């Protein structure tokens, strides 16, 4: 899965 903030799935905060 990408970021939840959501961001780019590049950033993926996970």
């Amino acid at each position: 899965g990408c970021c939840p903030a959501p961001l780019t799935c590049h950033c993926v905060i996970y």
